[PDB]
């Protein structure tokens, strides 16, 4: 009926009544759980539900304006096979999509999202202008502001606007001869696509990639981000003097650009969004994942730890100092950053706010709990319920 | 139809075909996932399936022996509502239950399990003797050996044998008149139950609780484990000289005693089992959980860390050193223990073995990934499929509730 969830640190229980409202199917069945896996009339039912959500949000549900809107969309769909959202609806929908993202621990900030309407975009060049503007606004010289820029919706019998890059700012990954990768291993494919489309590659570990922007029915076009718009942070450790010499750095702006935004049945294949970094994403995942920069052993060796035996907990010790270096460096550079303890505590507050506001909150435990020191944070001890609500952000296949 | 699971570190992909054989329903539905939540004709089909499993295991499927077995089990259930397992079947069944435990990261060891048959136990006193013998064998002076002791099965006509304690060795949790708890806060209820039943309590932080054992339809009885049978390890740190002054310690043997063992439709409400500790369970959960010993702040302060701000990562640093103290202490005392890196690496080998052997393996990601340094272990990057197979270890309601 209603999932009963317990917080094991306090013993409190709540019921996630919002889950009974889940609009789409997940991959689990009563026979087996797949929670750990990373990956016309229908349009109308989704559109109506969304319009209903919008009017409820402004406390005008059941009004003649609400009825008029419903009829307006039904008419548009009959006449064109699709419909258009009003600016206020787009803004509400984009905020709801963030609010609804089960894997995001930074949702306490959902209501403060700044939504840029780029549905008037006509070309790859105009896209670029929007992207540079988003980066300038969002970065704000270190005092980051959450934002999303929404490009034109998917339309039948017309290609999509697409940003080939996974994030607005990413480091190149160069296949070396010996099979190794110089730079970020996660970006080998996009790096090679950029080279193929005319980019002259660098040869460093932290070379900022160019953007491959695609306008409807046009091949992707290459654009170089002005270095003055890309704020970066050189990494140093507060006590380990040699850390700075490793030459490690990371960018200030985490801007996912390959996800699809769905609002009332409409799809926006290009709608880059950005907030600010939770330190573990950089320190633990980006820098320490075995398939990423994999710097753990290199750092442990510099700290002079016994890397001969697992029981010395050399990996754990190195990891903690790498995260300390990240936090210390961003704070020194005056660039917004949140540590995993502060972030998880704010998420517990978000859960409480949502229990009061909607009677629940879709949350994916495996993604909410940080990659290091999980049980040292409050979210680890909190049972969660994962489900799909729309508006939403969804994964989509790469354009190539 | 078959779940595709990927390892993100290697890139490799496998399909869990074993999952299609899931024997019972979990809590998830297509609408919502609840994986993070901690908690006659029927008998016949489960019994026949178990017998089929046993015969396949000894490569005699379809033999006359297999056929007679099925008929005998059917005859017994038809006449009595239950049946008698053979000794070899009980042994096979106990190992499969461990093998099938989704939340256990130590399953690489599933085939090496000593099974003590106690199905003819007739009293709480005899149950105590069986338990003392189990603890003795399992502890083996520090060279721990996996074991399980199986008490009489549940059956029509009488109540069940039950062990009230959650583990054979646990520390008392005393409510202080001030609302705080001395000892282990997780054990306040069982501690109070022991006192209610006749136990005059101690007043320490690490007082081994007496066993509260119950024979069918009788009030539980109290028994105190001879101290010489309970091996403990005093905690010290290899470089932090003051750590030893905290007076911390932990027991050598992790022996879960409140789960029900299910084999071929038969249920064994009392069947305590034990292996050896994965260091984080002691260092991170038992000592650092806010609702447990909660020693993080005391340690960070003695380490002279800045506990006024979360961004100094004082919590993380202290936890790492507490785990270091646990590993160092057990290694020094010559008591078996395994760190989370070694344990997760072995479980990755287990997954590989099971893929070849059964075409899959039920695994609960949230429990397999250690409480600290999750992404630093290989299991974090391995997608998993969670499902129920029988024989199995299941949770059951407390005997007083
Ligand atoms: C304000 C600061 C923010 C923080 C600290 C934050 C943090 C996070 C973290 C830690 C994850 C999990 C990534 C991982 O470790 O695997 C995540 C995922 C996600 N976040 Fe947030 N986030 C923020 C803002 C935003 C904004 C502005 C949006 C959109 C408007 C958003 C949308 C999402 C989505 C859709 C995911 C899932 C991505 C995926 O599954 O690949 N986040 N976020
Ligand atoms: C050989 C050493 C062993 C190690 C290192 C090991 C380790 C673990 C760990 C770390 C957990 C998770 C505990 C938690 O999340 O709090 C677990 C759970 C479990 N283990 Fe093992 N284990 C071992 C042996 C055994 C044996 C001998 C059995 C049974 C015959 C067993 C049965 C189980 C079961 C049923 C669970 C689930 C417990 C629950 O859900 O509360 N384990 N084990
Ligand atoms: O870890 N993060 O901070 C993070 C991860 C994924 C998306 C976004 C957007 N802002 N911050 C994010
Ligand atoms: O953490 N552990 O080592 C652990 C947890 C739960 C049950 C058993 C049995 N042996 N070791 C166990
Ligand atoms: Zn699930």
């Amino acid at each position: 009926k209603f999932p009963r969830v317990k917080n094991w640190e306090v013993g409190s229980i709540t019921y996630d009544t919002l889950s009974a409202q889940a609009q789409q199917d997940g991959p689990c069945t009563p026979r087996r759980c797949l929670g750990s896996l990373v990956f016309p009339e229908q349009l109308l039912s989704q559109a109506r539900d969304f319009i209903n959500q919008y009017y409820s949000s402004i406390k005008r549900s059941g009004s003649q304006a609400h009825e008029q809107r419903l009829q307006e969309v039904e008419a548009e769909v009959a006449a064109t096979g699709t419909y258009q959202l009003r600016e206020s609806e787009l803004v509400f929908g984009a905020k709801q999509a963030w609010r609804n993202a089960p894997r995001c621990v930074g949702r306490i900030q959902w209501g403060k999202l700044q939504v840029f309407d780029a549905r008037d975009c006509r070309s790859a060049q105009e896209m670029f202008t929007y992207i540079c503007n988003h980066i300038k606004y969002a970065t704000n010289r270190g005092n980051l502001r959450s934002a999303i820029t929404v490009f034109p919706q998917r339309c039948p019998g017309r290609g999509d606007f697409r940003i080939w890059n996974s994030q607005l700012v990413r480091y190149a990954g160069y296949r070396q001869q010996d099979g190794s990768v110089r730079g970020d291993p996660a970006n080998v494919e996009i790096t090679e696509l950029c080279i193929q489309h005319g980019w002259t590659p660098g040869n460093g570990r932290f070379d900022v990639l160019p953007l491959l922007l695609q306008a409807p029915d046009e091949p992707p076009e290459l654009f170089l981000l002005p270095p003055e718009l890309v704020l970066e942070v050189p990494l140093e450790h507060p006590t380990l003097e040699w850390f700075a010499a490793l030459g490690l750095r990371w960018y200030a702006l985490p801007a996912v650009s390959n996800m699809l935004l769905e609002i009332g049945g409409l799809e926006f294949p290009a709608a880059p969004f950005s907030g600010w970094y939770m330190s573990t994403e950089i320190g633990t995942r980006n820098l320490c994942d075995p398939h990423r920069y994999n710097i753990l052993e290199d750092v442990a060796v510099c700290m002079d730890l016994d890397t001969r035996t697992t029981s010395s907990l050399w990996k754990d010790k190195a990891a903690v100092e790498i995260n300390v270096a990240v936090l210390h460096s961003y704070q020194l550079a005056k660039v917004t950053i949140v540590d995993h303890h502060a972030a998880t505590a704010s998420f517990m507050k978000h859960l409480e706010n949502e229990q009061k506001a909607r009677g629940g909150c879709p949350a994916d435990w495996a993604w909410i709990v940080p990659p290091i020191s999980g049980s040292l944070t409050p979210v680890f001890h909190q049972e969660m319920v994962n489900y799909f609500l729309s508006p939403a952000f969804r994964y989509q296949p790469d354009p190539w």
